[PDB]
């Protein structure tokens, strides 16, 4: 009955059926939440993980439109530090380095789903010519 | 203060910034909606309209996740009709053929937003690469 804080962070490039399979997840960890969603900026995104294809801004705007998202952070810091917790009221992060949080007893696991990303689409999209 | 229900359908292939937007307008239309999708069936869309790469399920799946939804008809009848509204209590049809909604007092428009759609995204990424 008591509300949770959850925080999930990432990149969110292209949102796709994976993304939000993970923060529903993260959303309904407990009965009541408050689920938080950071997004990285555009900047460190590109150098130290690799290429964006939508802006922070687009990167934001489409989160908006989730129904799982109560908070959003933009930009939010690259690495999440026990300050940062305390800043929000953040009781658990919920991702799939992770130490201190578990350590902590402040970590909650989500995963992944496969084949659904857009780049699998436009996969499909090229089967309907055949290589010959 | 009155609850307004609203139906809009669509394909919603490869749901982008861009439905989000006009489900969003759909949904606040008036202050308290329900705001029903529907969502058209794999066989009629291919041939009626065009090409679909989203599977039923999957472009039903991916709604479901979208916050302005609060119903889903999937699939939905691809001609609306006098009886359609009648039977799921439907105040307003919200598109962007209508001509006997709108002299019933029954047809809300919404708009379309540019370059927001998945295919304008694999143009971005191609850019990556000059042509020489």
């Amino acid at each position: 009955s008591k509300n949770v804080v959850i925080y999930a962070d990432g990149v969110y490039d292209m949102l796709h059926l994976g993304h939000m399979k993970q923060l529903e997840q993260a959303k309904k960890l407990f009965e009541n939440t408050t689920l938080i969603v950071g997004v990285t900026s555009d900047n460190e995104t590109k150098l130290f993980k690799g290429q964006v294809v939508q802006t922070l801004e687009e990167r934001t705007e489409t989160l908006k439109h989730i129904r799982w998202v109560d908070e959003i952070i933009s930009p939010c810091p690259w690495v999440v530090t026990p300050e940062f917790l305390e800043k929000y009221k953040i009781d658990y992060v919920a991702h799939d380095i992770y130490a201190w949080l578990k350590r902590a007893g402040k970590f909650k696991a989500t995963q992944r789903t496969e084949g659904v990303s857009t780049t699998d689409l436009i996969v499909r999209i090229l089967k309907n010519y055949e290589d010959y």
